[PDB]
């Protein structure tokens, strides 16, 4: 019952992260450009791919238990990713316009459940790492 946070870190590390900034990146949103905005978003979708790897990597971190929901939740995750990626494809051109504060709002939504979907993530994991403390620890 250590302080494992050596690898669960980068791979708790990433969804916070990811996290972290699809809120901050909500706030820095309305006022990020349609030039800083299209990477912004970019960057979130560049973490999930590491975080793809990195979860392959904390497949193992977890006991047998938490894989299939795991390998669904990283769908589930990157579903919003890809429809939040779009969404800034659009809202970099619906920015322009007029009808940003629009179009940026919705974006926000799926921030809303991305944090969670994320969270769904580890949550799950988390439910998994405690199925091996309370069992049999064997380092």
């Amino acid at each position: 019952m250590a302080n494992l946070d050596r690898s669960n870190d980068k791979v708790y590390e990433n969804v916070t992260g990811l996290v972290k900034a699809v809120i901050e990146m909500s706030s820095k949103i309305q006022p990020a450009p349609p030039e800083e905005y299209v990477p912004m978003v970019k960057e979130v979708g560049l973490a999930l791919r590491t975080l793809l790897a990195t979860v392959d990597e904390s497949l193992p971190v977890l006991p047998a238990s938490t894989h299939r929901e795991i390998e669904m939740a990283q769908k589930l995750l990157n579903s919003d990713l890809a429809e939040l990626i779009n969404k800034m494809k659009l809202a970099q051109q619906y920015v322009m316009t007029s009808l940003q504060q629009e179009y940026k709002k919705q974006m926000l939504t799926a921030a809303h459940a991305l944090a969670v979907d994320a969270k769904n993530l580890l949550d799950v994991i988390d439910q998994a790492r405690l199925k091996m403390i309370s069992q049999s620890r064997p380092h």
